[PDB]
């Protein structure tokens, strides 16, 4: 990359009561002693904070690089000037880092960001920062924001870690168009989203007593049930709030349950028989959310800002209360690339070494149940120490010798992400990991389907027995 | 006063229609009397007031009443010129254009101002209201005067006799039971660990102590009603979008009620990053700027639940063998926002339903509520062992309620609504056209078993302390799992 210095440059006057005059002698020295002492703490060896020059006001230039920053020295130099000056005896002018960087960058359409200029090295900012800003320690996040910008610039990593044997695919239908053709399902009315008729239910069913019966009781896990309606609040504190907004299906409720308000909209659709989405928008609220993307996040408000003994740790908790909804690429898909679907939401919070546990112990049971059960063909691959995601693909006969694998299952240790964006803390004081899991219940039909066919005669003993007897769709003329 | 529209409205011609003004006037003044007359009673039916032309211009001015309406009156004047200046003249028309459409409608009050599609304005006058509209000749043939006339006159008449909407009968009620018990479950629950309140409003998150008990009681819906009865399960949509919701008749009221839901205008990262950069660095979600940003709502949460299964059906028509369809979801939450101030579990804005519909016959529909009705009653009295009881809400078409008392409301306190049977008759097989091969009217009903309802009333009578509960209810839980625990 670029080895320029992360330079932060600060010059501002600290408002005083009574006028810097018979203090021009102790002000020089305590100054001094700061450059020797307090602003070394918390910096390795000379890389400390320095005021540069100072001259009603006392005013100063102050500069830091990386360790205690002139944002945060600052706040150090007011409480020692405090007690220096009342016993006895902040305004900003200019802001500004310097960012290593390779490549140029855009001018950013950022609050408290007044001008970006392109400079030897990497990218000058100037800050429109006062003392509320500074205290906030809001030039952190902007250095955070520029240096996520600056890495993005310089640009998918995927390792293999199990494959199983290739086996014969005797099936090379679209298991979609196989089941619309057959009566197992229809599409819904909105887009990417599926009604199920009794046959598709029933495998939806029996997927999910697979996952209770030999995964979750197994291994300890209890039920719970997670919200669905997800709010800015949760995802703030889960994170998702710094990008998920592609994504995502936006919530607003009704500003009111006036009738009143509403008989506008009531009155255009009678006259019509059109809905009025247009006068409808302006009388929804401002969304408070989504609907449920991650489904996990939601849970985090059980735990939030509380501290677990450590008698309750590993928590093994799962939900399957209800649907996932996600914005996805255009284009109609078949059941392996849905809109609207169901997931079993599987969460564990412990430990460093109790989440990788865990995790491992979940991988066991999946590699039992897609090799003895369902009996498909698969692998798993590690996305680029222990943070991060496993997934498990699937091969789909009717993509060809050499289509695109299908992600069906994931496995994620997420570190101390969650405990520390929903403040958890352990008794014990250690810091708190999490994990989870989530089955999607049509990637796994879609995987299962298409390499099995719909048709019970041709799947393994161990599903047919799980099953029971097909139920009979709904026939029609 | 007396109903009365007027139109004021020119054809347009290709040649000027000049060559042929006593063959036109001869025309209009027979019509008073003749074309002008069918389909009304007589001294009522069309008339023209007006006449003038010009090289082009053939304006006149129509009064009628509710029969033989002036925008009728039109279409019966333009096919008549068609023909007398047909080939006889080799002048056709080219079209209908209006000056002005204004109706007179009798009502005894004052009404408010409301802002309708094709209303340009409405005022009180000496008898009742007058409407100028804004309608061309696309707005006519689709019966937009019409459409509004009833809009008007279904106000009119709410407004005298005001919303009678109230009718309730009891059927049959348990005997009074001891109730040991006095506070208010959810209170407790919330003091006890098995829950505690989701982000959202009226919203819940459910510790396994709690879970246990919907998942309970679902097993005991399954078990004891669904398959015995044969009922399939299917998985119905959640997301719903306007097109289900104008077929099951919401679109005609439900708006104060639902959650919407909005797209983003885009996928495009790029319209994004203004949202996500300003997050990064304020910590505050803009909230504001994100509602300009997404798209006008496609629909809303799930509201009914039944509604989006109906596109299963939609348009198909089903052998008399198929009937009855008996079918059931349980795959999701419904939402609502309900009115407000804070509740417990017994009012919430997102709730977890088991839906059941049925749909055959009226005969079948009939039956298929009463097998429902014994399932419950059996559920109720010998598996939950609750103070419960039932009454008709408005022949056969309505619903069913189940109420039962929370001891913590009082002696005389609000019972709760806790189970449905509803009948909707022909309305959803007609909204959805749907048919049976034999051409037999379809009918159909559904119930929804409310999981936080049933856990309100149950918990509210029987108490948290398993020791207390019911002995069926009991060996049917099993083991109550223990809670999370914090320090
Ligand atoms: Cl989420
Ligand atoms: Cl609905
Ligand atoms: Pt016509
Ligand atoms: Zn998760
Ligand atoms: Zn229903």
């Amino acid at each position: 990359g670029s080895h320029m210095k992360l330079q932060f440059n600060l010059k501002a006057y600290f408002k005083t009561s009574a006028d810097p005059t018979p203090a021009k002698d102790a002000i020089a020295a305590l100054f001094e002693e700061a450059n020797s002492t307090l602003l070394t703490r918390g910096a390795p060896e000379g890389q400390g904070a320095k005021v540069t020059e100072w001259k009603d006001r006392i005013e100063l230039t102050l500069q830091s690089g990386r360790y205690v920053r002139v944002h945060d020295a600052i706040f150090r130099l007011r409480k020692q000037l405090a007690e220096a000056l009342g016993k006895k005896y902040i305004e900003v002018e200019s802001f500004i880092i310097k960012v290593p960087a390779d490549h140029e960058l855009r001018m950013l359409k950022v609050p408290y960001i007044k001008s970006m200029e392109n400079i030897e090295g990497g990218i000058q900012l100037e800050l429109e920062v006062g003392e509320a800003e500074m205290k906030n320690r809001v030039p952190d996040r902007i250095l955070t924001l520029l240096e996520e910008k600056i890495e993005a610039a310089q640009y998918e990593h995927w390792n293999l870690l199990w494959q199983r044997e290739p086996m014969e695919h005797p099936f090379k239908e679209d298991p979609t168009q196989a089941m619309m053709k057959e009566g197992w399902l229809k599409r819904g009315s909105s887009r990417g989203q599926w009604i199920h008729g009794p046959q598709s239910a029933r495998i939806f069913r029996t997927f999910e007593k697979i996952v209770l019966e030999e995964l979750l009781e197994p291994l300890g896990y209890r039920e719970m049930i997670f919200p669905k309606l997800v709010t800015w609040e949760v995802w703030m504190k889960s994170g998702h709030a710094k990008g998920v907004y592609p994504e995502i299906y936006y919530v607003c409720p009704p500003q009111t349950r006036d009738p009143d308000y509403w008989e506008e909209v009531a009155d255009y659709y009678k006259v019509t028989h059109e809905v009025p989405t247009k006068l409808i928008k302006e009388k929804i609220a401002e969304p408070i959310g989504g609907m449920c993307y991650a489904q996990c996040p939601p849970f985090w408000m059980y735990v939030a800002g509380e501290t677990l003994p450590n008698e309750e740790i590993p928590v093994k908790v799962f939900d399957r209360s209800g649907t996932s909804h996600r914005y996805e690429s255009g284009g109609i898909h078949g059941i392996e690339r849905v809109d609207e679907f169901h997931r079993i939401e599987i969460v564990w919070i412990g430990t460093k070494e109790e989440v990788l546990k865990c995790a491992e112990e979940l991988h066991d049971r999946y590699m039992h149940i897609f090799n003895d059960i369902l009996d498909i063909e698969w692998r798993k691959a590690r996305v680029t120490n222990t943070v991060g995601t496993t997934d498990y693909e699937a091969c789909l006969p009717y993509r060809g010798p050499d289509g695109e694998w299908l992600e069906f299952q994931n496995v994620s240790i997420n570190g101390d992400k969650y405990p520390k964006g929903f403040n958890v803390k352990l008794q014990s004081g250690d810091e708190l990991w999490s994990g989870c899991s989530g089955v999607g219940l049509e990637r796994w039909a879609a995987v299962f389907l298409a390499q099995k066919g719909l048709d019970p005669a041709n799947w393994p003993e161990e599903f047919r027995n799980r099953v029971g007897e097909m139920p009979k769709g709904i026939r029609f003329l």
